[PDB]
């Protein structure tokens, strides 16, 4: 069986000649994944795998849109090939099952489909079959970061022959020797464990489905699918940023409406933790109090944020706050801590108090508190809530029902549907989430737009204390392959950069000023934090403004130009909603460890209209390591006939605001 995409520059072939039914893939009719196995082992139940034939091909397509409730871009477009492929085994030990293959023109989505049938019936999945078996693996290039490691996502990102990346996590991107960029990932996980890829024989790599601590994969009962497994496919690199593959293989929205999920930008007490001004627990340096909460309302009420996020609130930080995830209250707040004088300051100022879960990896002792700890926010004026899971891989805690403890992955099922609990709970009471250590991001947030945002990666807390801080390359790393997956609170927005010494050898952001601006157009999030102390903007008030002036909620967003590991532009349009007109661009550009030059096209700006493009720029000496904050902000009346040069010092980036003129 054979579906290409519209374009025919992406065929797939299904195949059952091999020993299990197969997948290939061609671009432009040279072979990108070589025969690639499907099927399933079980803990009882006999293995779908080999002797299947194909006995049904059912072939569909699709030529629509939709439009996001807020996004990256206003309206999807969702143009694809389907075929559907069943697949049937005779008995003794038979079966049936089907794949699904969609293929757009920026990559392919297949899932299995396992219709009710004799003797399925309580099943536990032990292994999936599924390979992607890439061609001429022993020439390609990949940026990965491990699976199953101790810190979870947070890794920074490896650059290594493809046959090197032993076990990692997805999206997992890669090139070949042709120049053309692919990134395996997954859409829609629901009820099912996470994949991570398993290099087996060279360039082929299996899925590798995260256990549960007794050791299967996934518990079903009688007909069950799977998520989304993707690849995307292109020429260059900028083509895998610029897909909505993603967002078009989840389900639509099933929450109705949702004009209570605000984007826009917010400040917290939070930083100041991580840089050790102020601590989490109670005593003479505890952040949150209800004095210092009430000046960081002033102070975002002032300068156009919507909400302040406050860590330490609650009981249970004392001491070393890794350990105390049995101890922490959802509900109590420390006595310096007002919740209800906070909730109308809250009304005063307009500024909202933006919620904070910490679990330290205690899933059970939150679910126990769970519909306590919304309803106190949902009393308290409350509309976003930042949670956490803080715990090293694989050590979740849960208490079972006989109440005897077990370790977790953050990426097995029993997460993933905890997590997805944990969202659907809170729409219950129009609350939205920002899950840190999450379950990465494989296109929910279409389905319940509540899930605004998560980490999931290296963001900003690892250049306070990381030991080494990221490096350079880190943003033009994440672009192409965590940014893949979704939005990312990465808490951008650093201003002092010194506060434990400049030079290449402390920990800090290891990048110039500009590129920390230019962060707010890089990297995409319905909410951005302007993450430092608030007299850290106020020493800045020429480059504050753009972050004062910058949107989270665009109509259109475009990749222009790029390299994995070496550099990212983007520019994006807003989107009208509040404050923002909808006729403004953006543009932001970060590069790694190396200055360049990077010649843009202004072409992407609205024929006819004129602009004043406010630029953010490094300065003629910026350079990250001891000049990091040489700046120089210009204002530039240009069309969309122009072009622009952009000069990136070390570590360096632009941030521009294209102001269309009436
Ligand atoms: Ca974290
Ligand atoms: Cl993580
Ligand atoms: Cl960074
Ligand atoms: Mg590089």
């Amino acid at each position: 069986a054979t579906v290409q995409s519209p374009d025919g520059n992406i065929k797939i072939i299904i195949s059952d000649e091999q020993s299990t039914p197969s997948y290939s893939i061609s671009f432009k009719n040279k072979t990108v994944i070589n025969n690639s196995a499907l099927g399933f082992e079980f803990k009882q139940h006999a293995p779908f795998s080999n002797s299947f034939k194909i006995t049904k091909v059912q072939q569909q397509s699709t030529n629509t849109q939709w439009q996001q409730p807020w996004g990256e871009r206003q309206t999807v477009v969702d143009q694809h090939n389907e075929v559907t492929v069943t697949f049937a085994k005779p008995q003794p030990q038979g079966g049936t099952y089907s794949v699904r293959f969609k293929a757009f023109d920026s990559g392919v989505g297949f899932r299995y489909e396992v219709p009710k049938q004799a003797g399925l019936n309580n099943i536990e999945i032990t292994k999936e079959l599924t390979e992607f078996a890439v061609n001429n693996s022993h020439t390609a290039t990949a940026w990965w970061i491990p699976a199953r490691g101790w810190n979870r996502y947070e890794y920074v990102y490896n650059t290594t022959p493809l046959n090197d990346a032993a076990l990692v996590h997805t999206p997992f991107t890669f090139k070949n020797q042709d120049g053309v960029h692919i990134s395996i990932h997954e859409a829609a996980l629901v009820d099912y464990a996470a994949m991570v890829l398993n290099q087996r024989r060279p360039g082929v790599f299996q899925a590798d489905l995260t256990p549960w601590s007794s050791g299967v994969a996934v518990k079903k009962q009688g007909a069950f699918n799977t998520p989304w497994r993707t690849i995307q496919i292109g020429e260059k690199a900028v083509d895998l940023v610029n897909s909505d593959i993603i967002l078009n293989l989840n389900e639509p929205n099933k929450l109705g409406d949702v004009s209570w999920v605000k984007p826009g930008k917010y400040i917290g007490i939070w930083w100041g933790m991580h840089i050790n001004t102020h601590t989490w627990g109670s005593g003479d340096k505890h952040g949150a109090t209800t004095k210092n909460t009430k000046y960081y309302m002033d102070f975002a009420a002032k300068y156009g944020f919507d909400g302040v996020l406050v860590e330490g609130w609650n009981t249970g930080w004392d001491g070393d706050w890794f350990f105390n995830g049995d101890v922490f209250s959802f509900t109590q707040p420390y006595d310096d801590f007002d919740i209800a004088a906070l909730t109308k300051y809250s009304k005063q100022t307009g500024v909202q108090l933006i919620g904070h879960h910490e679990t330290s990896g205690n899933v059970s002792n939150y679910r126990k508190q769970m519909a306590d700890a919304f309803a106190l926010y949902e009393k308290s004026n409350v509309s976003q809530v930042k949670t956490g899971y803080v715990a090293d891989g694989g050590n979740i805690k849960r208490i079972d029902k006989n109440g005897i403890a077990r370790h977790e992955w953050h990426d097995g099922q029993f997460m993933v549907n905890e997590y997805l609990h944990n969202v659907k709970l809170a729409a219950k009471h129009k609350i939205s989430i920002n899950t840190h250590e999450p379950i990465k991001d494989t296109g929910l947030r279409r389905t319940y737009p509540n899930w605004i945002t998560r980490e999931g990666a290296r963001g900003q807390q690892f250049n306070a204390w990381g030991t080494p801080p990221n490096p350079p390359e880190h943003i033009s790393m994440l672009a192409f392959t965590r940014m893949l997956a979704g939005p990312m609170d990465f808490t951008p927005g650093i201003f002092d950069l010194s506060f434990n010494g400049l030079g290449a050898n402390t920990n800090r952001p290891q990048t110039t000023l500009a590129k920390q601006l230019a962060l707010y157009v890089v990297l995409y999030s319905p909410i951005q934090m302007a993450a430092d102390l608030p007299k850290n903007y106020l020493a800045k008030p020429d480059a504050f403004q753009f972050i004062q002036d910058v949107p989270t909620d665009w109509q259109q967003s475009i990749a222009l130009d790029g390299a994995v590991g070496d550099f990212i532009v983007f520019a994006r349009k807003e989107r009208k909603r509040d404050k923002y007109t909808g006729n403004d661009w953006y543009l932001g550009a970060v590069t790694d460890e190396q200055a360049r030059t990077i010649e843009i096209s202004l072409d992407f700006l609205d024929n006819g209209k004129q602009f004043e493009a406010h630029i953010y720029k490094d300065g003629k000496n910026a350079e990250w390591k001891n000049n990091p904050y040489d700046l120089t902000i210009e204002k530039r009346l240009v069309t969309a006939s122009d072009k622009l040069t952009l000069k990136l010092a070390t570590s360096g980036g632009t941030a521009i605001r294209f102001k269309a003129l009436l």
